[PDB]
């Protein structure tokens, strides 16, 4: 039982992208203060709660409504945009409740763009520290590093939809590996071994389609701009290899071995594969490195 919880406006929009893109392994929950924007959410479960301190007390006042929604989950994803009042303060509370209930809590959050001002960057920094305390592992993508990812052509009014896509890839990276119906999935106990109480995590994404797509997508994930460091400093590595119906076990093994050779000699590496047939010839390699 996996649940991804979008906290705040930006977090809700990512969840809505997470649903438009096929991701049915998981139960979706949306939490916000703005009721109208909650009605425009696509998640099954919606919870209205109620400067990042309003968000906090709103979440704490709705502790039991949040507790009820998460009930039964084994792992929970809390995705939010840090910076605003709602997500920055409420998302650490939703995470801390999830971790108290025994769920493996994974935070996938964003730092705002530089063009959003220092105050929004200052509050986001405090939210990030709050979330690190709350979750098992936290993935933080600074929105500024999408400029090292997006096209020269990217419109400025499209900028927050690429943020949605990156948060989609963070959650779907791990979520697709654990409970899809086509079961060459991994074992949950081993996932816990890589995520539990670790803290700060890196994410690498690589896409390719050639004859040597496996080697190419793995090298590009190893050196994805989203990684702030090389994964060599990492103790545990969770790797996802998503392909179409032509994805081979050899290709997965090849890509896993390339990543494992870049990690620390005695990393704890677990990897799995996901067949999604909308993808034709391109494979996507997602690497999650933990413990920093
Ligand atoms: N991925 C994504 N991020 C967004 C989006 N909109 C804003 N963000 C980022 O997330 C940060 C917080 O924005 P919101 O989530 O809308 O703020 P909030 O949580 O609703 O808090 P409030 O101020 O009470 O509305 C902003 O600084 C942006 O950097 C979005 O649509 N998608």
């Amino acid at each position: 039982t996996l649940k991804v919880i979008g906290v705040g406006g930006g977090g809700n929009n990512a969840v809505n992208r997470m649903i438009d893109h096929g991701m049915n392994n998981v139960e979706f929950i949306a939490i916000n203060t703005d009721g109208q924007a909650l009605n425009l959410s696509k998640a099954e479960s919606k919870i209205q709660i109620g400067n990042p301190e309003i968000g906090k007390k709103a979440a704490e006042e709705s502790r039991e409504q949040i507790e009820d929604a998460i009930q039964g989950a084994d792992m929970v994803f809390v995705t939010s945009g840090m910076g605003g009042g709602t997500g920055t303060g409420a998302a650490p509370v939703v995470a801390k409740i999830a971790k108290e209930m025994g769920a493996l809590t994974v935070g996938v959050v964003t730092r705002p763009f530089s063009f959003e001002g220092r105050k929004r960057q200052t509050q986001a920094a405090a939210g990030v520290e709050a979330m690190k305390a709350a979750v098992d592992t936290l993935i933080v993508i600074p929105n500024d590093r999408l400029l090292d990812i997006v096209d020269k052509s990217t419109p400025m009014m499209e900028a927050f939809k690429e943020a949605d896509n990156v948060l989609r890839q963070g959650v779907q990276g791990i979520s697709d590996l654990i409970a899809v119906s086509g079961e060459v999935n991994l074992d949950f106990a081993d996932v816990k071994t890589i995520m539990s109480n670790q803290g700060s995590a890196l994410m690498g994404i690589g896409v390719s389609s050639g004859e040597n797509r496996a080697v190419e997508a793995a090298k590009k994930a190893i050196s994805s701009p989203l990684l702030e460091t090389s994964i060599v400093g990492a103790q545990g590595v969770l790797m996802n290899i998503t392909g179409g119906e032509s994805l081979s076990l050899f290709e997965a093994q090849e890509a896993a071995d390339i990543v494992q050779d870049a990690a620390d000699e005695d990393v704890n590496m677990i990897f799995g594969t996901v067949i999604n047939p909308e993808l034709q010839d391109e494979i996507v390699v997602t690497v999650i490195a933990t413990g920093f």
